[PDB]
């Protein structure tokens, strides 16, 4: 019931393999197959390399890298501070960034998007209020870089 979230670092790192697709967001105009993928995890410093992007041309994911870090209860990539609203550290995250509510899903969770952690879906549904949602992930998205 309490749906106790993991820490921002535990969210960022996740299972420590694979990556995350943006599943739902309040933000319109988002490019299909938006994703992030962490690597080079430094548990002591709570830093990682992020590779991120979305669907580009030629049915290929774009890739750009950045240092990811933690500030308070936010995952920091460039100037973006994504505040962790709920994460299980395993399969899904709900974050707030630039006013938007975002539900991210691990690559392992993409085949059953109707059976996600109830804590994630409840948090997303509560926090979006009356704002329309947008679905960004589709099954035909390419696999993540690696």
């Amino acid at each position: 019931q309490q749906c106790d979230t993991v820490s921002a670092w535990q969210s960022l790192r996740g299972p420590g393999t694979g990556g995350y697709y943006l599943f739902k967001t309040t933000e319109g105009g988002k490019t299909d197959c938006t994703y992030v993928k962490g690597s080079n995890f430094n548990d002591a410093a709570q830093t990682a390399t992020y590779t991120y992007g979305n669907l580009g041309s030629g049915n290929q994911l774009t890739q750009q890298t950045a240092s990811a870090s933690i500030s308070g209860n936010a995952i920091v990539v460039g100037t973006d501070h994504s505040e962790v609203l709920y994460s299980d550290g395993s399969t899904c995250d709900v974050v707030r960034l630039n006013g938007q509510i975002e539900l991210w899903i691990h690559s392992s969770a993409t085949s059953n998007t109707g059976n996600l952690n109830s804590c994630c879906t409840d948090k997303f549904n509560q926090e979006k209020g009356s704002r329309p949602e947008h679905v960004v992930y589709r099954s035909t998205c390419p696999n993540l870089p690696a």
